[PDB]
């Protein structure tokens, strides 16, 4: 969970 | 991978 790649913001899931 | 919780920086693994 956070900023980068995964869940949160950037790549993967949620936002960015 | 990134900033927050997981691999990278903050909580979990690597740094922070």
């Amino acid at each position: 969970v956070g900023a980068x790649a995964x869940v949160x913001w950037x790549w993967x899931w949620x936002w960015x």
